């Protein structure tokens, strides 16, 4: 019978042995080694067959007292059209064994079998070396570099006090792709390319990666990091001595604490709050000095929104949290503090001011109008001569619409996808709209049109907004017909508003062209929900202008109070804009390319440009409200 | 060094080798064999380790030409909460290797290595046999048996003229899970646990399951399928000499060809055209014997219901059609004849009759108010004393309703899911009330509520709805509320309606409360959209039965018209509940279970029970229609 110790060849870690294979000779080596309490021994084994025969390729067996491991050297990796790729050199990590003070020292023998088929002969080099840097220390970086045939990862323990943790890779060219997965300490470890999937959570990445850990998860207070390239592209990006090699840097932080919750908590609500109080002490400065269908309709239109995506993203957050495959929701992992079951808390709680500020406005337009209802039905001549008509239900309605922006907008980022690229800013649409309907009804009649003509625009720009982001991504003929429809619309709005201010209508249609033109040079947003988004800003903002232009030349003096509001929203508009064109994660591409563009919050240690576009938009909304309410004060 | 033939054993198959192996003892056997063309050749490897040893196992390596295999006998499973499996019996399939005519006979040579190391010794019993049943045949039954440790797979070749084939695998006791996957003939073959699901596609069952393939996708028009039981059944269903052996049996059968596409479709076209056909020939003899606000609400609900959820269904079928994993669509795919890129063309195209019987009460109704129009133009007082009031939004609202649940039933079976319960009988609750709303209006006199009650209703319905699906799923305090609320609006409909026949209140009472009593003593419906659709079919025949008895008791003749369409509508209404109870396939619970109810066809080659359901609720819908609208013929 076969004797290892008596053909094994007692060999040394770090010499490089080689060797030539014939069909009727194998070669064994018998490496041993000693652990000792407190120490981790990881070995590894490194194969290159100096020749390129791939009829008979070495093969390799590696032997411990618990585990089998084998493969061959000249690795063949299949790839989509029938593409093949052949790697010369190989390496393993051996799962490693703890030893404690209980266990004492243990002593450790490995045999390594390299044997092949050729009827000539195959070389073979092999080296065996142990591991110094396999512990991580938290804070302190790290480098290293991978290849597809060349899989590594780590360890970590958990310190004594730290209970929640992010691992974050970053690397510099993002020309293969790579996996990043966390296991815990459970021999074996799945570090291939056709099984690093199956257990822990993982991470595509390209150039980025992050991941959240807590502590009650792992038992014994350790995992594995593994990292693994891929042979093709194809998953994370575009198409495809051979070698891939991939410099990557890993580094380990403790989490924040609970007192930065406290902290943001109170802020966010503090600062809304003091709207509310400076709004309560001018009432009572004043009180000092003087000592319907809309209804239904956003009730309906509310419930049918918030139904069918609040059960989608139920679905999708439960799905996520339970396979804890990353790389379903689109968020920004940099920050993202989780609470509950919640994965990103900060995204959704940064929505407050949607909700207080429209609530204030809500409050303040009724009791507007509860006044001048009993000032009417007191009877005043003077608002005959000298005043105009009055409605209530556009303030109601604009004020509904915020409220229920804020709900769609903290139920999007709950977690963002592809199918929820609306539901961000889709009622901003509304509330543009209907400033637009309150600034044409104040000046000339009435000449209601009922209310369904902004539902008929709302249907239709949605319906053009999704035909465009799902089939305009390569087309351009939808393209040229979406441009001359928007043409033709700027058009007869122009017209329509026209019947010394001859030129305005000029103005506006030049502004279109000249954006017709930047985008169709440029014709490539990828982003329709986006440009809308603009366009009705940019329209809203064009009109008020006018129309306060119009208002100055027609010789009267502007109230101090909607001058100074006009300021406001002006500087908050701008303040907005600037943190909405800053850009984190995008739904569109290969969610590897997603995460390539992620940054470490802003402000505090909790908030981010996102969180900030939020509350700038809630405040310049408000503010543009409020300007367009008290804009005709000096009329009566 | 090391010399195989030395010290190799020649050995032969079937015979069962036995061996004890100790720390300096490793032996080896040396199999020989030859493969001629024409014939497929699979060797298979089982050992076994008498012995119980968990410290010490044994380990098997197997040498090919070009593969290295490699084992533990006492395999180890690791499962949640800290279980552990060891299995003393393992068995492997090595990768054949096809032999063409150009490179003729190739003889093969096969080394099989046992080694060990525990101090005092390990038994091993080492068998290899042969396969004759390797191949598969088209129509032809297959039974095995499988294990956890024992993973088998098996080659088909696709015939010359088949196109297309499905592969159906039975079993009987669902008690360990299971996954059968396809992959093409391209070493190695992933048949273990952990990267099975890896590439080609893949089905987790229980009990039933079903994949079909084409011809184009498989280069060399063969392919490989692999069945693989699973340790725990923690994902397949509930909880958890250690063996779970299964009994599986497999078939192939050749798909449909075109012409039962064709044959579909015609016969679906005219059996709906036939009823054009009928009206026509009427209208044709009746002429030789006499020889807004619905519009815009329901528009715009058109839009509000299709874009989220047609974009939704859009992302699902490119994900399951590109990914290749058929467990996220809960399809009945026993029948499910795919078209293109869709998946499910039955399931679909079984809706042209909630379109096209829309389409045609449409364009019947808008006849007839025309008609009465220019009768009214021309004046007549015998409608007066003896006519009653003339409305028409409501039958067109309910033609549009109608038109608009066909395309929500199909955008729902586009790709069925736990997130698009709705929309599959939603519309018909909406139609149900409005014929409520009709009947009551044409009674008493018009006290229209505008049209905003039914849409609160409806809001409030579906927000119950939802909530009881979600969150109502296993507790009881929300059942109770519902039950009371359900039984209060019960009473007050029946005060409101009631202000000979003083006894109808008190059995509509005692019949809602017997549904009271039968779904709280069942108490696990766990279907609110079918009960919702239940009760309020039930409410509807209920008022109409007590409608149509007061007019008998009225003492006036019902035209025989009214009569026949009651009577069809009634046998209608029979045959879909029938064809409603069947159950193919449930979105609640997990796929393995939901798949394990599905069943091969009805009627032709092409539909199923659904699609029978679909036919006849379109037709009782329109049969109630019409005697809604013609009931009151006599009166004129
Ligand atoms: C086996 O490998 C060796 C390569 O070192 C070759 O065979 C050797 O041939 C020489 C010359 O006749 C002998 O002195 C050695 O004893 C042989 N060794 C062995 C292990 O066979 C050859 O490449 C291989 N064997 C054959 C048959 O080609
Ligand atoms: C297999 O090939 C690789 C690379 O072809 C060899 O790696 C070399 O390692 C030395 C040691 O410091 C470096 O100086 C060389 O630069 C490396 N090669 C290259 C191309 O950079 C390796 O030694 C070969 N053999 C084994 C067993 O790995
Ligand atoms: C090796 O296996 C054998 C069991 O078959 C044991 O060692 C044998 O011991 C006898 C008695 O001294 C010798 O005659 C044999 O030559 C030995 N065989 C071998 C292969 O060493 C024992 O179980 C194993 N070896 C040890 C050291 O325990
Ligand atoms: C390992 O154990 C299994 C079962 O424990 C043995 O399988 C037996 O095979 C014979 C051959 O027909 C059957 O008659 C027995 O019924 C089987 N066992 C049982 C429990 O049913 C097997 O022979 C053992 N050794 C190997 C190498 O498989
Ligand atoms: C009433 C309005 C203001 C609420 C707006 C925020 C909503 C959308 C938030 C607040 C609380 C959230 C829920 C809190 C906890 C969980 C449990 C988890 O396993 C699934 C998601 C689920 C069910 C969340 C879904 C989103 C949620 C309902
Ligand atoms: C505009 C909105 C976002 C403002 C915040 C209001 C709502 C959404 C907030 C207020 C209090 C919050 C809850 C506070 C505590 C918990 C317990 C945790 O185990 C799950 C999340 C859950 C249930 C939170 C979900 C979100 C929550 C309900
Ligand atoms: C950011 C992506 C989606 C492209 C859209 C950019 C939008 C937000 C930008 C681009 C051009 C901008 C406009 C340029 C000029 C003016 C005139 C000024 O008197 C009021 C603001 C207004 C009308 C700007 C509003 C914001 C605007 C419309
Ligand atoms: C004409 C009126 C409406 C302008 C008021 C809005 C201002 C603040 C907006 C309009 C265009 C915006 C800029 C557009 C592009 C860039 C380049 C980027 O690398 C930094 C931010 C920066 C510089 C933006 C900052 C905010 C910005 C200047
Ligand atoms: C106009 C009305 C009657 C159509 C109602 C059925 C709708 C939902 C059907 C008709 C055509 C269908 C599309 C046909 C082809 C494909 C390509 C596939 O890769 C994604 C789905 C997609 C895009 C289908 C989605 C569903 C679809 C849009
Ligand atoms: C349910 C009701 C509304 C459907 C009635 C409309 C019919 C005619 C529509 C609905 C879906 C459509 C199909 C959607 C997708 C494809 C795949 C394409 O490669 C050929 C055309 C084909 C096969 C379409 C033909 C027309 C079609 C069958
Ligand atoms: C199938 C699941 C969702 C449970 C609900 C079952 C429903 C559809 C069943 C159960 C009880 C049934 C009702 C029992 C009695 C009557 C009175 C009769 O004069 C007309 C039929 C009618 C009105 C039935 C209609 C169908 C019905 C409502
Ligand atoms: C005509 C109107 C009043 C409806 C009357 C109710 C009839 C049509 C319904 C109500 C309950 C139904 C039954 C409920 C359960 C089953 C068991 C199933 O394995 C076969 C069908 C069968 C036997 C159904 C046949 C149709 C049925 C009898
Ligand atoms: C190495 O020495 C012998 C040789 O195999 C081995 O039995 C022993 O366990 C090892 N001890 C140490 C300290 O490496
Ligand atoms: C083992 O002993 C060392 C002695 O310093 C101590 O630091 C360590 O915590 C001990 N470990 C265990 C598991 O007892
Ligand atoms: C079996 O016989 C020898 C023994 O190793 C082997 O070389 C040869 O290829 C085999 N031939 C056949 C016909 O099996
Ligand atoms: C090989 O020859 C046999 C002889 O009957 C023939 O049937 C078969 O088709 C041939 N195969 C190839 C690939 O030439
Ligand atoms: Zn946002
Ligand atoms: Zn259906």
């Amino acid at each position: 019978r076969r004797d290892p110790f008596d053909a094994a060849r007692g060999a040394d870690f770090d010499h490089v042995y080689s060797g030539v294979v014939n069909l009727s000779t194998e070669n064994i080596y018998s490496f041993n080694y000693t652990s000792q309490p407190d120490q981790v021994t990881a070995v590894r084994v490194y194969v290159n067959s100096s020749s390129e025969n791939l009829n008979y390729p070495v093969l390799v067996v590696v032997r411990q007292q618990k585990e089998v491991l084998s493969w061959q050297v000249p690795l063949l990796f299949q790839g989509l059209y029938q593409r093949s790729y052949n790697y010369q050199e190989v390496s393993r990590t051996l799962c490693p064994s703890e030893a404690t003070n209980e266990t004492g020292p243990l002593q450790q023998l490995i045999f390594v079998d390299v044997a092949s088929m050729a009827p000539l002969g195959a070389q073979y080099k092999l080296l065996v070396t142990k591991l110094k840097h396999f512990q991580l220390r938290t804070n302190v970086a790290f480098h290293f570099t991978a290849s597809p045939s060349q899989p590594q990862y780590f360890l970590y323990k958990f310190p004594k006090d730290v209970d929640s943790v992010i691992i974050k890779v970053v690397s510099e060219m993002a020309y293969p792709c790579s996996v990043v997965s966390v296991q815990n300490i459970m021999c074996p470890v799945y570090d291939l390319d056709h099984n690093v999937e199956f257990n822990g959570v993982y991470q595509s990445m390209t150039k980025k990666a992050a991941i959240t850990l807590q502590k009650k998860d792992f038992p014994g207070e350790q995992f594995f990091v593994v990292f693994v390239i891929k042979p093709e592209d194809y998953a994370c990006g575009g198409s495809f001595n051979l070698q891939r090699k991939k410099n990557l840097e890993v580094t380990i932080v403790p989490s924040i604490k609970e007192s930065v919750y406290v902290k943001s908590s109170l802020f966010s609500v503090f600062i809304f709050l003091s709207f509310y109080l400076g709004c309560l002490l001018v009432g009572f400065v004043h009180y000092l000095r003087f000592q319907k269908i809309y209804f239904w309709n956003i009730i309906t239109i509310a419930v049918f929104y918030a139904l069918p995506v609040i059960q989608l993203v139920i679905t999708y957050q439960t799905v996520v949290n339970v396979t804890g495959n990353q790389d379903i929701c689109y968020y920004n992992f940099l920050c993202a503090h989780p609470l509950g079951v919640l994965s990103a808390f900060n995204n959704i709680l940064s929505n407050l001011g949607h909700v207080l500020l429209g609530f204030l406005f809500l409050l303040i337009v009724l009791r507007r109008d509860i006044l001048h209802r009993r000032a009417l039905e007191a009877k005043d001549i003077f608002a005959v001569e000298y005043g105009i008509p009055k409605h209530f239900g556009l303030f109601y309605a604009m004020g509904i619409a915020l409220m229920m922006e804020g709900v769609l907008s903290a139920c999007y980022h709950v977690c963002p996808n592809y199918s929820n690229f609306q539901f961000d800013t889709s009622f901003m649409y509304m509330i543009a709209g209907l400033c637009m309907l309150k600034l044409y009804q104040t000046r000339h009649p009435d000449i209601n049109a009922s209310a369904y003509s902004a539902y008929a625009s709302f249907a239709v720009v949605i319906m053009v907004t999704v035909l465009g982001v799902v089939f305009g991504k390569n087309d351009v003929w939808f393209w040229v017909i979406f441009s001359a429809i928007h043409v033709l619309a700027s058009l007869a709005l122009s017209t329509q508003i026209y019947y010394m201010d001859r030129m305005v209508l000029l103005v506006v249609g030049n502004l279109v062209n000249w954006s017709f033109a930047l985008f169709g040079l440029i014709y490539r947003p990828r982003d329709f929900a986006s440009y809308m988004l603009g366009i009705f800003i940019c329209n809203l903002l064009l009109y008020l202008a006018f129309y306060i232009i119009m208002k100055l030349r027609s010789s009267e003096k502007v109230l101090p109070v909607p001058l100074f509001c006009i300021v406001a929203t002006a500087v908050m508009w701008a303040a907005a804009l600037y943190f909405f064109f800053q850009n984190l994660s995008s739904w569109e591409g290969t969610p590897a390319e997603s995460r390539e563009k992620n940054r470490e919050c802003i402000l505090l240690d909790f908030f981010d440009d996102h969180d900030i576009w939020h509350f700038l938009s809630a405040t310049a909304l408000f503010f543009s409200f409020l300007v367009l309410l008290t804009l005709d004060d000096d009329l009566d």
